[PDB]
């Protein structure tokens, strides 16, 4: 019988045609502030860094100004009250964090591009997908055949169940196809996987992950199932379409990183012998005898969403490459997954695996509203669409106007911490997600409850049985429901889950803990 | 100038000097640039939304899933979202509350871009609608479900990046593709019946679109929209109400008293629509849906114009009437139909909060009716809500800035800022013409009327710098690169008064490029 407190009240909110009075406007903001309040402090069950504080202090100053970063972020545009300097600053930083060619050069094809986004990773992942639907079906590239074969320009997409689901809203927006849809429209009987409790080869609607003890995905670790994709993916190259792979670094609800290193090397050979690493494009025409104009692309795109992972990962991955300098080796290993990823092949030399990286500023680092990075490579450019004006290319972003407060806010943060202090902050949510699951099987013992709990190796999140609606409202738990057997609705379990950010400690942790010992739903 | 050297980003961190010092040199280069601001449609002016809000900066505020529903992320301002976007709907005439059981309520939301977003998902939720695909509540054409996207000239450049992103085919790629030789228009330059690239906007003294007002040509459109109606295709038809570059309004009461007619010739007011066929043998569920789209791209212009139409419509109580006629552009707008029923007109608007309103950074409203939302991707998900918003974490700070500036000032006040732009915006155009004929040149001054923006010629590119003055090419014949005129443009918004006006007009006054002359 725990109390969340009380939500806001609509009839303070409502904004009459007259205005509201000074003190009618204090009340409102007041019961705002103590409502976030209490609710911000009590936060563990979503992805997203709660404690800031040096940053309201440092940059509250900036308010005032209606800033707006409109255009290429390295680009000079009219709008002179804009951050494009600080987020070029904040690229270059993660560019080099994730192993980027640096500076951004529009001469040099190998050199990074990306941009801060003004929504959060939903933002970066369209942006991803519009770009490798362009690249991958032919349109034409910033600057610097397929012949006969009619899959050539239809790409189909790759992700496992464990997806977020802006990648569904993403490939509709965009019109991209997904391996189920084209596999039951053109080959809806040679599906290559068979169905593990039916027996039968139905398309399944994502890359299957990896089995958990159960025999199937939900309560496995929620990493992509590398075999399954790479018989799915080998399918679709050998029908001549090029292919889009989503790998997820740091998953919605049980925060594991796909095999990113795995995929890659497992893929690769099959996009050589299908002719995916190098394929010449027939872009459009020009009018006269002969038709097409072409160049040369790869025939795969390879997208990490580490709208999360991407934050914390390098960092992770820097003390298992020096486990004595840092004082810490971490107990899982963090595969391999950024521009630095780079594989020897049969005959075209060493090719570099990934093409872009998606991450949002408000999930590790913390932020007051949605921001993040779109990164890639200069090679990848789509050309925007033409117009009798002219200077550049400027519009070469998803948003029009910017958000140009966003940099200050990851610039602020990423110069107070060190290197060292940003493996400390993975070492201690690791080590915290570690306590919690301790914790939670050491109740089921005490108490004589099962909470299921069950925690990824190197994952910062833990799940577990979903407790009464008052606690879950009053910690934020983050719910999800499962079926343990496919399309049988009596199999469901609720869990919810606790991500160890950055601003969950053990304190925190424990007062939770003690709660969740004397939940009405947790006792039965 | 900001030198890169300042911001970049160590291994080791920067310490607090450093820190310091480079945020000093942000401020002062932001707020040196803030106070000359005058080419950009962004207020610049909110220093009592800094200090009353400034508290919310240390709170991760997150207003994912739909702003009518809870979810589990509880610091979430969906309560202020609400508000504002109820007091928007009254504004715009909207029926609310949101009700998902009644079709013609209001549904909207606010955006985490500006109205990039909104006009992208304007597009995204009639591409879906107009093309067939399955509704929250519904409970021998080849074209039927083929749309085809119509706006005109001035359209700004986002719509031309939507189309492009969710596939929707505009009329001139549709013309080219499949009636590349019947073009009902004739291009006014060489007399051919080319498809033109958008709609025509409407011609100034040259005859060509140039300087013209930049408002959508009704004629043209009626043509053009006929045409495909006749096809079988059905309708996107984008109004701009505060254009880019002129800030003109197009007339969408004229526009939508032309286009009815059509629709009702063509069946596009009610439509049957095959929306899928059930697991028995391949028969259809079917749907009845109108067959036309009209959005409202009122980025600027929709943060504004309701409060001069209220002016217009009671001049002696609000004590002016507005020289210019702004057109009925929003949900109230209903036209009498061949039966002596009514048709609501207008299915979405947007709005961008940083224009008119000013924010610290992008944000907006969409708008439309429950009787347009598609169903989602199906999927047993986690908290949002069963939801259909285009970005996924959704910023929850821009109900706060919004909320608490539409609570600081009235009706009558909102009238009086609209009032006084229009009055400076005049004066501008006045003392440009008299800076003609003082020093003997020419400035090429236009404003369309009803507009708050100014265009005359380019100044020095240090001039263009201090004020932050937007520039735009115009050729004077389309594609003879020799016709290359430079206009720069002011916005009077609400942070722009005279004295910064007259400052502006004294360095006009002495500017090199300006004296310098033909
Ligand atoms: C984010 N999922 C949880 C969002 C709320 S807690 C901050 C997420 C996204 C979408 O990113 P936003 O647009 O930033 O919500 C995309 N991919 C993954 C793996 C995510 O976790
Ligand atoms: C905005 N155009 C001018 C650049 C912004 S100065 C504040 C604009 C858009 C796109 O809106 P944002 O995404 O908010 O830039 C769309 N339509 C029109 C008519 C606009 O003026």
């Amino acid at each position: 019988a725990v109390d969340p407190g009380p939500e806001l009240d609509g009839g303070d909110f409502a904004l009459p045609e007259g205005g509201l009075d000074d003190d009618r406007r204090l009340r409102a903001l007041d019961a705002v502030d103590e409502y976030l309040t209490r609710k911000r402090k009590h936060l563990v069950g979503y992805q997203a860094t709660q404690d800031m504080q040096g940053t309201a202090l440092d940059l509250a100053r900036f308010m005032p100004n209606n800033i707006n970063n409109l255009g290429d972020p390295f680009q000079s545009g009219g709008y002179k009250p804009n951050t494009k300097v600080v987020e070029r600053a904040v690229l270059d930083y993660y560019a080099k964090l994730w192993h980027a060619e640096r500076p951004h050069d529009p001469a040099d094809p190998e050199s990074y591009w990306g941009y801060m986004l003004s929504m959060g990773s939903t933002e970066g992942n369209m942006y991803a997908l519009w770009n490798a639907r362009d690249y991958l079906s032919g349109k034409a590239l910033i600057q610097p055949p397929d012949r006969r074969n009619p899959n050539a320009h239809h790409p189909v997409a790759f992700y496992s169940e464990d997806t977020h689901y802006s990648f569904a809203k993403a490939v509709a927006v965009l019109g991209v196809e997904t391996f189920h849809a084209v596999g039951l429209e053109k080959y809806a009987d040679e599906c290559p996987l068979v169905d593990p409790v039916t027996g039968l080869r139905t398309w399944p609607t994502e890359v299957p992950s990896r089995p958990g003890p159960s025999g199937l995905s939900w309560d496995g670790p929620g990493e992509i199932d590398v075999d399954a994709l790479a018989v799915l993916v080998e399918f679709f190259a050998a029908k001549g379409h090029p292919v889009f792979v989503n790998l997820n670094l740091g998953s919605t609800f049980k925060g594991a990183h796909d095999d990113v290193r795995a995929v890659c090397e497992r893929l690769l050979p099959i996009f050589e012998r299908h002719g995916l690493v190098q394929r010449e494009v027939v872009y459009g025409s020009c009018p006269q005898t002969g038709r097409p104009l072409v160049d040369v692309r790869r025939g795969f795109w390879i997208h990490v969403d580490g709208a999360l992972g991407a934050g914390y990962a390098p960092f992770l991955r820097l003390a298992a490459e020096d486990p004595e300098g840092y004082g810490w080796t971490p107990e899982a290993e963090l595969p391999e997954f950024d521009f630095g990823l780079r594989l020897p092949t049969a005959g075209h030399g060493e090719v570099d695996m990934v093409s872009s990286i998606a991450m949002s500023g408000h999930k590790w680092a913390g932020a007051p509203w949605p921001c993040g990075i779109y990164m890639t490579k200069v090679k990848y450019q789509i050309s925007p669409p033409s117009q009798p004006d002219y200077i550049g290319a400027p519009d070469t972003t998803f948003a029009g106007s910017r958000n140009g407060f966003s940099p200050l806010i990851l610039w602020d943060h990423l110069s107070r911490y060190s290197y060292r202090d940003q493996v400390e902050r993975i070492r201690e949510a690791q080590e915290l997600a570690a306590y919690l699951e301790r914790r939670l099987t050491a109740m089921e013992r005490e108490l004589g409850v099962e909470l299921w709990p069950a925690r990824t190796p190197g994952a910062v999140t833990v799940r577990f049985r979903k407790p009464s609606a008052e606690l879950v409202a009053k910690w934020s738990l983050s719910s999800q429901d499962v079926l343990m057997v496919p399309g049988d609705e009596t199999t469901r379990r609720s869990y919810v889950h606790v991500f160890v950010m950055p601003s969950v400690d053990r304190a925190k942790l424990d007062a939770l803990l003690a709660e969740l010992a004397e939940d009405p739903v947790i006792l039965g």
